[PDB]
């Protein structure tokens, strides 16, 4: 995928802390992270640290990993989402 | 939106407590802040704190949340709206 | 302002509670306080927490909230606030 | 649900405390409140923080303790249950 | 409404005991006050914190409640409500 | 005033609930005390609450308040501030 | 255990702080957690923190000690228990 | 005991002040109150109040203090007792 | 001890915050309390929480310790104390 | 002094209100306590917990304070300082 | 400065909440401390960490930081002061 | 031992943090780690990382290290212990 | 010194919090911690996070400031150390 | 610059946390630090290694990222700036 | 490109660990990194070391490359920019 | 110089991160240590390998690097040093 990696420095820079675990969680529970992968996201002290571990594994689980990344992204990131996709807000 | 970011220093030192909790009871209800966003800058025993969370948060949720966030702080702490804008109080 | 903020010490330990919630009300009416931050003040068991509590705040508010806590504050605790200029009482 | 959700700006700032402690009496009663539950909302010196505490614990808590605090609420606190609703008085 | 707001300064500082019981009472049978509600109006020693107890909650319990409030606040302490809307006394 | 401070042993135990009603008329009339801090002080079922109240009250208000007080002190209960100020009886 | 990871979203953003307490003290006494596993989970400002703790940690101790997070999950916060399971309040 | 817990909504509403200052003496007689517990359900200014703390205290203190509670009740509130049992007045 | 800790739950859930305070006064006099942890106990605005700091610091603090909790456990708060026992009221 | 901290325990206890209140007049007369000291101490609508403000107050006060306490205890409440020495009423 | 620094022990264990506030006050009006200082040294429930807050700090702000700190000590909780410096009570 | 060596899949993946801390410190008391051993232990930001250093680390080390951490293993995190062992939890 | 070595399991999982405040309060005063080392231990979210900071560096800095620890672990926490050295309670 | 260097070690001992968050606040509307950047001094749970992450990361930023520091470092803890420059307080 | 090696000594020294990953970030998106040359860059414990490796790269990789990596070093690092091109800051 | 080394077993075991941090701020304000070797000596994670770091470095960098080590230990870690002399605390 390359809305990811194009975007992956909104991405980067915009996503929450929060935003990272929640995302982490959702991948976790629909079996695209290792427990320990999730432990390494979720143990940066830094957001920005966090949210590049996240986006490059991504981006090497493929395409539906990635599919799913941005899914829940919508969800719990909704705002970032629609303007990273040039829409307003609902 | 720059005009946040430019007033970043007031808006930390003088909103207060009250006024981050219900600026954050409208973004949740307006669907720009997750329950955890909301629990994070709630927890914080320190106003200042409460409000970069606030703040950097908003400023990273792009140009309506910024909007939406300038429209329920005007609502809420007018005054201090007002002063920022350089404006008398009606 | 500085006045109040000069004063400071003297205000938290010598407006009485009614001289807080009236200049409260005051306040309330004249839209330079949330309803929440009555109830702060209000909620404070002691005298000069409630005091502590709206001077900060009122500090916070800028220039013309002050000038409104001042006028309040002559009206209603009228001996006070000639103590604190140096004046005579009439 | 979304009702209370969509009006906890109202909901929030006007249940007296004693429409908390009285919903929160009938939800314990219902068995959609944990004594500390009760506790926590009841500990709030002020009454917009023990309304925030009741409501995000209720929205969490699904479908039907929603419906249980609205079914109270319509009881303890009509006017304001009705002035949500866009009803007169009865 | 905001009658009562504006002049709540006067109707804190002017309604007598007596007017606020009655007041209460009336709103009571017409339910817009809990018997709790009540019992809170009614057991503040001070006259000016029942006074601040009933006009607050009104307020808060929307535009009917407050047309009520200011029904019976004419009908019980009607040189009060002619003087507040700048009347004589017939 | 250390006079009053000095001797607030004897003035709270040693006031007569008719003196601090009668002081508190004259500081009413004399402008040092609000109609508030009059009801409050009445309001005390107890003589020697009602005393602290005015005596904290008025030591807060400062020198001329004091002066006030004492003057009308002694036209009021004349005894007791002889007694004080070890005086004989005329 | 496969009911607390799949629904584990609905855990992490639903369980009050006081549940997970509670859950956590159930299970240090059923020797089930270590006084400083207790330690960790507590002292999380946030409480959806506080439950991935506590989620992961049980998740990682086996079938047994999950069992017994479901038990007095179930007991202590019974309507987030029952609203997962598709089941009705009683 | 669950007849306390279940009918707490009417005990709460509708217990006198009186019932339950004088339910309060007989189990401080009765050895289940502590002189502090006597003075905090007494204490407070509101009957509503006084009554969920007595309620609350005594059902974590068990079985026979409900027991002795639900007697005193029975012989200082009859009405409410047998109205509250669906039984008729003797 | 373990009849503390089997019974934390209970202990936790059932020991009113004067009997946790009046426990806590024993204890520091009996010097197994630092008035710091007094004051820790004490400032929890929430009863459970008190009551975990109060047991799990005397757990960690020994036999001895806990003999002394559990010797005015019983004098303040007997009622509980024998419940947790399996007696019955004297 | 070892004197209160020993015997805290009757000291909280049994001090009536007004002691505290009278004891507490004294030591401010005395220039050992804060006005807001006083306040706090004066504000505790529980006996006891005005009786332990006091009471732990005056220890970190140190040893003149202690002996001013007790010798306005002695005045005041003479047979609960008596009783306290294992002496008889005169 | 040695004098706070050789004290601190007897300083963080004694000096009351109020002593604590009341110096912050004073620092803070005399333009020694931040209003985020203020408020992190009043937002700690307990009062020996708002002490270690207060000292640390002003430890670190220099010999006229920690002069202005032992003159509004002396002023606010004379007692103590003189008790540190070996002296007695005037 | 190949205990360690056969299951090091599910230790590496099950121990907490804490676990193996814990049983880090009680290997250093044990003296078979060295205090740098303990602090590489330890620093690693990483859950599992710190579990493998133990890991290979404790195999290197022979039987007895093994068998001293399979006790201590025991003692902290008994769940794990018993589930690798196929047995239950008592 | 092996006293604390020997211990360290029971001092890492019994010292109070407080405890450890207090200790490094004595410590730093007798300039045994910088004022940063101070800072890490209290910095600390955990307890026995904190007490294996000021363990293990209390023996990295030897004899004499193992045997100031003691000290003031002996007067901060008696119980403790009385438990340790198989001592009774005084 | 210089004068920062020469002066680092006490600017990394003795600003204070809030010191530091709010010359990074400045810096950042200044446009002399990414949020990054603020991020990573903001994360450090240590006082001074914030404080070493901002001193590096602006003597790096060049002369005028230093004055800038040195500007908003005397507004905000003007104590420590002319202590460092020898001269007073006023 | 010869501004990058001509002040090649300046970019390695003062750019921040942040500003390298960030340019990374850039590059890796405008596809003149590989993944692993970013995480080659990143891996590097040493500021510097990661600083040489970016700067080397760029240089091997042309004038494009080295135009794009002066393009984002101006965006994320403005001011080291600025002061390299002898330019002041805005 | 041969105190480091022939001690260097002790001080690699013993300076604590922050010993180790602090000599090397005094050691680059001194100017003898270049910013790299700054940041290469408090990049480790582990305590004594930084501390190998700055041994290793300072003995290539000659008798005054040395005696300016030596120095500043002695002042950050007066005990450590005083133990190394075979001195006592003072």
């Amino acid at each position: 995928m390359n809305f990811i990696k194009d975007n992956s420095r909104a991405l980067i820079q915009r996503m929450g802390m929060t935003v990272i675990k929640q995302i982490t969680d959702d991948l976790f529970v629909w079996n695209v992270l290792n427990r320990e992968e999730v432990n390494i996201i979720c143990c940066e002290k830094v957001e920005q640290d966090a949210a590049r571990g996240i986006i490059h594994m991504i981006l090497k689980k493929g395409s539906e990993s990635c599919n799913l990344f941005l899914k829940s992204l919508k969800e719990w990131n909704y705002p970032l989402f629609q303007d990273l996709n040039g829409q307003s807000l609902f």
